[PDB]
């Protein structure tokens, strides 16, 4: 299978973000899905950050989608997870849940299966949070704990593409990796490609659509 593509709608006080705004975040999704996305990965970056939400917003928006959907940002407790999922999205990703509340995460894998993949930033070898925890301790203790609690995929970050963690995490396991951030030209997509066989399912790109480094077309056919 070739790489899939999860063009980004980052959103923050109502709007689709990098500083800079691009609008209505419902229009760029409905643009992405217009130039051919298969995937949307969307994002309340209040909520990640702790200064309010969107979710109400980020609700529309999924219900106007075709595309599968994945949500991101603030999903930490069983109700803002039951929100996210009535969305009809295709899956969730999880970040400072899986440092602070490792419990919490075990469970709701164990409910919803491969609705449920795990955010993993990594500086080095160790991982961080956006929550009150900045340590996350051992990047592979952590990938063994969630491997052999059922986590079905893993979305990683490092701290253009760092293709050695990648590479890395693949290595550690047998469950498909997406590739996020440090996205910053289609040869970057190119790199991260060659990594399919090895385990990458995807890579998210945010930043370098908006900016116009490169069209979302360009990005398919590069690809392909």
């Amino acid at each position: 299978s070739k790489l899939e593509l999860l063009p980004a709608v980052d959103v923050r006080d109502g709007q689709a973000v990098r500083e800079t705004s691009y609008g209505s975040p419902l229009e760029a999704a409905l643009a992405w899905q217009r130039s051919g996305a298969e995937w949307l990965h969307l994002v309340d970056l209040d909520a990640a950050f702790g200064t309010g939400d969107n979710r109400a917003l980020i609700a529309e928006v999924a219900q106007a989608m075709d595309i599968k959907v994945e949500l991101s940002g603030g999903i930490r407790d069983d109700d803002t997870l039951a929100a996210a999922l009535a969305t009809g999205c295709t899956r969730v990703n999880l970040g400072t849940a899986a440092l602070e509340t490792p419990e919490w995460v075990a469970k709701v894998i164990a409910e919803h299966g491969d609705k449920i993949a795990v955010g993993l930033d990594v500086r080095g070898t160790t991982l961080r949070g956006r929550g009150w925890t900045r340590d996350g301790g051992d990047l592979y203790e952590t990938l063994d704990r969630l491997n052999k609690e059922g986590c079905a995929r893993y979305v990683v970050t490092d701290i253009g593409p760092n293709l050695e963690l990648l590479k890395n995490v693949c290595a550690a396991t047998d469950r498909p990796v997406v590739a996020s951030g440090g996205v910053s030209s289609l040869d970057d997509l190119r790199a991260i490609a060659g990594l399919v066989p090895a385990g990458v399912e995807g890579a998210i790109v945010g930043k370098a659509l908006y900016a116009k480094a490169f069209t979302l077309e360009e990005a398919l056919e590069a690809t392909s």
